[PDB]
This record gives structure tokens, C-alpha cells and sequence, in this order.
């Protein structure tokens, strides 16, 4: 059975039914400290910073695999680093130990471009590169990638991870995250309202659409245990763009749309990250691939965001 | 007022007296969960995994600086990673938060070449490079560097760190660690006994002599803030050699001594580390320098170890 922690997040919201559709409705169990509609799929409240709660859940549902999504993101982490550290650091440690302790075949941890810092090359950055994160979030994530690879090499625990860039999606509502401007913008656009962007006009960052984000995670998860070499830290991306670019492209569809720039601390966060990633390793080892280019995600988002507003 | 954490270790047993001679026994507080003779300097029992204990020591002694040495090393860390994670990771976070919450001006953390991994270049590795450690010890240490750099950037807490290579010394004795063979070999050499080395004969590693290791840590502590651009993660070294090489050089002084190689898990650890480091950033940003080259250290070690084992009466 599959346990998904932090199932109520941007990813978890869609990953759950995605998994249910592919593996069976009662072979998946959603969990978080905040509950949301799981379309019938079994849900349980689980605090990842409490080792006891994790063990008991693994016990009762005979957990076979774990998609560990619980954690605090970059923006919220800078507003409350003590919290980011507690849930991210203590949290992923607890799950690793709980997984190693019991009979857990696999554990997938989504990593982030946040593991990068200002010394990291800005373009075509490969998976093996400099990793000196400047945010509490990025520190806890690089720690996660290393802890996972260590548990694998040391105890054989099959933990894998890929680094997601900014993710565009419509099912889950934005949460003021560093890269969330790429989602908030569509909401203002469909309402033909002026949007106040918090990242610089030319703040280039790698991004991808949720559909490809989901497939990438499951493909990583379905990869043969003995065919993965990098295993942890796979750079994954679909395209790179600036807020200014996304704006103009959306304007081509909704010309009335207006935008203004009022950057804050989140732009300082984004400035420490690379603009584009090289994902050859993910494609070479487990065939990672994108089927939604920018044009396709823009139209798709407008379509979905308008229909639900 | 300086508080040294993990004072009973290789670095600690010699750093305390060093610090005391530089700033006065009265301005130095040694601490550890294991007490050892400190020679006059005040010693207190302090478990860094207990945030409360740290706050109390900092409060009572009005601590202005912390040399945070407490931790579980590479070898011991692999036999008990859970213990390593708890002491090194949460112990370092505890120190940083406690330093920040209180009024500690500086915190100095000794890191290690252990932060590097297979993907790290093997020769003349610069400070900013690939860091994919393959030991629990190394992961907790790179995390410490990052947490330390974060505490500065986020809260303005003045935290600095350098990465030590293998440290050779005659006062503190090896503790079945990874680079301890470089000290152990001298005890066997002086006694004209066959030394069983646990690292492969061609296992090249960066090393340095204790006196230079101590001076480097204190030089970083006193460094001008204006020049500290890297701040955390300064590579530091003196020389690089393989066990067979150190053996031969020692043999030049004591020919009636030999060695055999029976590698264990520690050689597997060493194999994921680089052979030599580039310590330019440290020299440029805060003046790091070496006083003991390989020959001077071999000869000084033979000297001290010989009298330590009573081969040549203390006079
Ligand atoms: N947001 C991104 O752009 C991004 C990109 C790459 C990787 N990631 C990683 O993916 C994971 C989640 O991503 P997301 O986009 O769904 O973020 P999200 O903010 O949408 O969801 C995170 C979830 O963590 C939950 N959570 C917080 N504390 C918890 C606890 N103690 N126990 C259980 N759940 C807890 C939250 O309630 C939330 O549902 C994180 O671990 C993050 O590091 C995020
Ligand atoms: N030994 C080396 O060659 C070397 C090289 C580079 C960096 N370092 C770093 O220097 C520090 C100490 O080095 P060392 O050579 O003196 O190692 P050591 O093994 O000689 O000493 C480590 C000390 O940590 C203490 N300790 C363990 N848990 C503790 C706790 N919970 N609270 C307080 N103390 C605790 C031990 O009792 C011991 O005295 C470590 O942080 C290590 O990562 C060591």
C-alpha cells in the first residue's frame, strides 16, 4: 500500500487520485495535518514530526511505499525557519527511520531547485553541481537528498528523489510560495484584473506543468531499483521563463490583462536559484519527458482557471 | 568568555590549553559529556543534544564565543548513525539557536573533508565544489556548514567554519577513527613493531599537524569580518600522503620497523574523499598558513612519541 504524507499540498492534491487511478483506489492512503477532499480515497491525519504517529500508520495500513510530500516551503520557511527545520529535518528523518525499520520497498521525496545557491551555475545546470542553499528550506532539502542516498547506500532503503522547478497547476489553490506567482497570475488574468507580481520582471526560473510533474514522479517511482545510478537529485524541468514573458504570453490570449512589479523577499530567494536546468540524467536513466510545452500549459491553465472561476 | 564544546576529543584536549594560553584560563570553559583532565581550566558537563543545558552554560558564564567541537566522527558515526545524526545535527542546531537567542558574538565550527564524496574532484579541491557525502558524519557536517551560513545571513549571527583534513597529534590519542592511522603508526614505529594499517597502501589523503590545526581555528576565530567572504567551509590542509609513503618517510628515521595492510570499513570511507585540498581561500581571506611541513611533523612526532613511550627519558 502507498502512504502519501502532506497529501493536501499542491502536488498531493493531484498525486493522490493520480496514484489511485493507476494503482487502485484502496492501495493509496492520503495523510496530512490538514484535511481536504480526497475523492473517497482513505485519509488519515498524520504529523510527520511525530515518529510515533508514523510507525502506527505504517503498521495499520501495511505501508509498502511512501511519497513523502510533507514539509514547509521556501517562502514560509523564511518567515518561520524553526518550523521549516522541525518538520522538514526532523520530519524526513522520522520517515526514513520508520521506513528502514519496517518493510517499505520504496520512498520518494520530492526535492527542489531550492537546493541550489548563488554559486550554482545559472544555465543548463546538471544534477551533479554546487549545492549551497541559502534558505532554511533549501538547507533541509539538500539534507534530505543526502540522507535518502545515505539510507540507500547504507541500509539499502530504496529512496529516490528529483528536484522540481516551479510547478504550475490549477487543481490546488496557490499558497504564496516563491514560484506561486506563476499560478496567481492566471487568476487575475481570467478576471482581467491588474496583477501585482512579487518577483522581478526578468527573474528567469525553470518551470513545468503539473501533468508532467505527476508523470515524472511516478516514472521515477516505477524505475527499476537496479537501473538508477544518480537515484537522488535528478534535475527536472520543462521550460524557463521570466514573469515578464509569462505575462506577455498570457496577454496574447487576454489582452486586457495588466501587470505591475512589487518585488519582496521572495525575489531575493529566487535570485539565488538557477534560470534553467539540464535534465538529461533523468531522461537517460528513467526516460523522463515532457508532453506539455509552455504554449500548451498557458492555454490549458486559462481554460481550467476560467471554467472554475 | 569562551565555551568549548566536545572538549575531551582530539582537537578539544589540545585546543583548550591553547586557548587558555592565548586568552587566559579564566576566560575559557571546557565542556563535554565525558570529563577529562583540563589542567586548571574550568570544566562542565554539557550535552549539546539538550538545548536547555546550552542556554544555562551560556547564561551563567556570559559566553561571548563558542568553539563547537562536540560530535560523533566518521568511523564511530557509521557504527551508530542514529547517534551521529542526533548529536551532530540537532546538537549543532541547538548551539546555533542558543547562540542567536542569547548574546554570543561568535560561534566557530570545525568541519571536515568528510563533506566531500565520490563526485568531488580528487586533487586540489577548492572550497566551493561538489558536496555529496556518503557517511552520516559527512551529511551532518555539510548540513552544519549550511545551517551556520544560514544563521549568519538570516540572523546576523557570526558563525565561521573550516574543514580539517586528517589531524596528526602527540597529546591526544587516536580513537579508532578514519585518519587515526597517521598517529598510530608512530607508536608502533618508535617501538620498532610491525604496524597493521587499515587503509590501503595507496590511499592518499590530506593531513596537517595539530599545532597548525589549532592556529588555523583560532586565526579564523580572530579574522577580520570584512575579509570573510566564504565564511563557512574553508578548506585547510598542509600536505597529502598515502600510508605506504608516510611509512617510508618514517622508515628513513627508524629502519627497524615495518607494516602490513589489512583494510576495513574505514578505507571504504577514505575512498570517497579527495586526495588533496586547495586552501587558497583561507590564506587569502584570513591569512591561513602552515608552520610544520611533512618532515618537521614526522620528526617532531617521533620526538614527542619517543619520550611519551619512555624510549628516551624525559630529560
Ligand atoms: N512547492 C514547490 O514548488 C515544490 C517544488 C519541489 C519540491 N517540493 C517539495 O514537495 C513537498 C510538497 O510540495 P507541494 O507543492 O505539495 O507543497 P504544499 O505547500 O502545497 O504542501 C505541503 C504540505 O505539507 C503539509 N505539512 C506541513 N507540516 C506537516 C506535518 N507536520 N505533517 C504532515 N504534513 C505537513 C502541509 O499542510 C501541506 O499540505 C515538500 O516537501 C517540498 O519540499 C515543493
Ligand atoms: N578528529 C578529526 O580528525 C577531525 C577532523 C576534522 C573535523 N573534526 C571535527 O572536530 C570535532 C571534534 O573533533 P575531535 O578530533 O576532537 O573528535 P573526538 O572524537 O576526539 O571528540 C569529539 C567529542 O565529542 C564529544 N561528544 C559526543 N556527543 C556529545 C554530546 N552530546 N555533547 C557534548 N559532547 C559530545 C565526545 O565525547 C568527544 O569528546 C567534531 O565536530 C568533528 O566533526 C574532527
Amino acid at each position: 500500500m502507498i502512504l502519501v504524507t502532506g497529501s493536501s499540498g499542491q502536488i498531493g492534491t493531484e498525486l493522490v487520485p493520480y496514484l489511485a487511478e493507476k494503482y487502485g483506489k484502496k492501495n493509496v492512503i492520503a495523510s496530512d495535518i490538514v484535511q481536504r477532499d480526497t475523492g473517497g480515497i482513505k485519509f488519515i491525519t498524520l504529523d510527520v514530526s511525530n515518529r510515533d504517529e508514523i510507525d502506527r500508520a505504517v503498521e495499520k495500513y501495511s505501508i509498502d511505499a511512501i511519497f513523502h510530500l510533507a514539509g514547509i516551503l521556501s517562502a514560509k520557511g523564511e518567515k518561520d525557519p524553526a518550523l521549516a527545520y522541525k518538520v522538514n529535518m526532523n520530519g524526513t528523518y522520522n520517515i526514513l527511520e520508520a521506513a528502514k525499520q519496517h518493510r517499505v520497498e520504496k520512498v520518494v521525496i520530492p526535492s527542489t531547485i531550492g537546493v541550489f545557491g548563488p554559486e550554482t551555475p545559472k544555465n543548463k545546470v546538471p544534477s551533479i553541481t554546487i549545492t549551497r542553499p541559502r534558505t532554511m528550506y533549501g538547507v533541509t532539502k539538500i539534507a534530505a537528498e543526502l540522507l535518502g542516498q545515505y539510507y540507500y547506500e547504507k541500509f539499502g532503503l530504496d529512496v529516490r528523489s528529483l528536484r522540481y522547478p516551479g510547478i504550475i497547476s490549477y487543481k490546488a489553490e496557490p499558497t504564496a510560495g516563491t514560484t506561486d506567482y506563476a499560478v496567481e497570475i492566471f487568476y487575475y488574468a481570467v478576471k482581467r484584473e491588474k496583477y501585482k507580481c512579487y518577483l522581478a520582471p526578468n527573474r528567469a526560473l525553470p518551470m513545468m506543468y503539473m501533468p508532467d510533474a505527476l508523470k515524472a514522479l511516478v516514472d521515477l517511482y516505477e524505475a527499476d531499483r537496479d537501473k538508477l545510478v544518480l537515484r537522488n537529485g535528478y534535475n527536472v524541468t520543462a521550460y524557463t521563463f521570466t514573469p515578464s514573458e509569462l505575462y506577455s504570453k498570457i496577454k496574447e490570449r487576454i489582452p486586457e490583462f495588466e501587470i505591475e512589479y512589487k518585488e519582496d523577499f521572495r525575489d531575493k530567494i529566487a535570485a539565488t536559484w538557477p534560470e534553467s536546468l539540464d535534465s538529461s540524467e533523468a531522461s537517460n536513466e528513467w526516460g523522463f519527458s515532457i508532453e506539455y510545452d509552455l504554449d500548451r500549459t498557458i492555454d490549458d491553465m486559462i481554460d481550467h482557471i476560467s471554467e472554475k472561476l
